[PDB]
């Protein structure tokens, strides 16, 4: 029942798009 350690590879994207959060003010700056 749901059980892929493929799930490794997802969990980094999470993680890969919070700290563009913190970049997107920078880019309203650049805006």
């Amino acid at each position: 029942s749901l059980s892929s350690s493929a799930l490794i590879g997802l969990l980094v994207i999470a993680v890969a798009i919070a700290t563009v959060i913190v970049i997107s003010l920078v880019m309203l700056r650049k805006r």
